[PDB]
């Protein structure tokens, strides 16, 4: 019945259409991690996504390890975000903050603290830092002290999303980041009321939620989850028994939306033969349901029309089409992206990409 054309509600946001911009850290914010002026450009020259959902902005600095990432803790970052968002509201659009802990996924040498998690593991591979690709350090498991503390940044973050004038956010609760660190086994070795079974392992994300919910409203409160696929040395050997639950709680609890990543046994931004969750987790979240994960205008068309999902989030195309909705609208040729220039500082392969008017 929709197509992507459609417009649809994120609780009181309404959006033209259902064609998402996914979140995307691109690192042009500066080195305090406040927002810059060609971000204003970038977002609005995306304004005709019915909902444009922002890079992982951290909550903290604690939380915040991604070089010339922007946060939303401080009042500096409050004051760059304002016009960015007004910039998007000018063009009829609508735009979310994705709220982030990085949790064991940051260097000290960015933080100036160790990383903090579920436990006190170590991220496989190597982690960006301002002086090139560094090994990851242990982490440490967080106590109560630090629970209080890291909801208090998730409330701090929420108020001043609103503050920014957001129309809402979206908790990152997926690729292996601090919440995701919580809900899978691998990354999880608490014996506390936080670790061993689903229910436990989903109350760091019930808790967050909650503090965001009380916050902001319910009903400008979204999530991002990443059921199926190891992402960053984070997997689950039973996904469904702690995903489905999870999906099952943000129900529960009101929140307005749910995005789910799911990556294919033959992935661009992910592999594994872990089946996708999607239909289980319809049948228990029933508010907005996102898809995200290599979709083509055909495969989301299809979702769509299948009841498989009410909108679906494109990350990559959105990047190198900033009119993506007008391209399918039109049936015009979508242009590649540029690897080599997604977390780069400078304008290039950021706001040079033309839309099906401005350029060649
Ligand atoms: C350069 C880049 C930056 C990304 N940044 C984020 C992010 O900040 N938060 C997030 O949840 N996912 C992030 N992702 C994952 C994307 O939102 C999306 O899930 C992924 O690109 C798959 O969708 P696509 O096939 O439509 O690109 C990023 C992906 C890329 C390629
Ligand atoms: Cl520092
Ligand atoms: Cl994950
Ligand atoms: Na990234």
């Amino acid at each position: 019945m929709p197509t992507l054309f459609d417009p649809i509600d994120f609780g009181p946001i309404h959006a033209k259409n259902r064609i998402v911009m996914s979140p995307l850290t691109r690192g042009r914010a500066d080195k305090e991690a406040v927002p810059t002026p060609i971000m204003a450009e970038y977002y609005a020259q995306r304004a005709s996504a019915g909902l444009i959902i922002t890079e992982a902005t951290g909550i903290s600095r604690e939380g915040l390890g991604w070089p010339f990432a922007p946060g939303i803790w401080s009042d500096a970052q409050v004051e760059a975000w304002k016009p960015i968002v007004a910039g998007v509201h000018a063009k009829g659009g609508k735009i979310v903050c994705q709220l982030w802990h990085m949790g064991r996924m940051v260097h000290s040498s960015v933080t100036g603290t160790q990383p903090v998690s579920s436990s006190a593991t170590t991220a496989p591979g190597e982690v960006h830092t301002y002086e090139g690709k560094k090994p990851f350090e242990q982490a440490r498991a967080i106590d109560a002290a630090d629970i209080s503390r890291i909801l208090n940044d998730y409330e701090n973050a929420a108020r001043n999303a609103i503050r920014a004038g957001f129309d809402g956010v979206q908790i990152h609760a997926a690729n292996g980041y601090l919440i995701d660190e919580f809900l899978r086994n691998g990354t999880n070795h608490r014996t506390d009321e936080y670790g061993g079974v689903p229910e436990n392992r989903i109350r760091f994300l019930k808790e967050v939620t909650e503090r965001v919910i009380a916050a902001i409203g319910a009903d400008r409160t979204g999530v991002r989850l990443s059921p199926n696929g190891d992402t960053q040395g984070c997997i689950d050997s039973a996904p469904e028994t702690v995903f489905v639950p999870a999906a099952k709680l943000l129900q529960d609890l009101g929140v307005a939306w749910l995005e789910l990543r799911e990556p294919g046994p033959n992935g661009t931004f992910g592999k594994t033969d872990q089946p996708k969750l999607s239909p289980q987790i319809r049948k228990v979240f029933l508010r907005p349901l996102v898809l995200n994960q290599d979709y083509t205008f055909e495969a989301a068309q299809t979702a769509l029309a299948e009841g498989k999902a009410d909108a679906i989030a494109f990350g990559r195309k959105f990047i190198s089409n900033p009119d993506l909705p007008e391209r399918f609208a039109r049936g015009i040729a979508l242009q590649p992206d540029d690897m080599k220039t997604w977390y780069s500082q400078g304008p290039e392969g950021y706001t040079d990409y033309p839309s099906a008017t401005s350029g060649p």
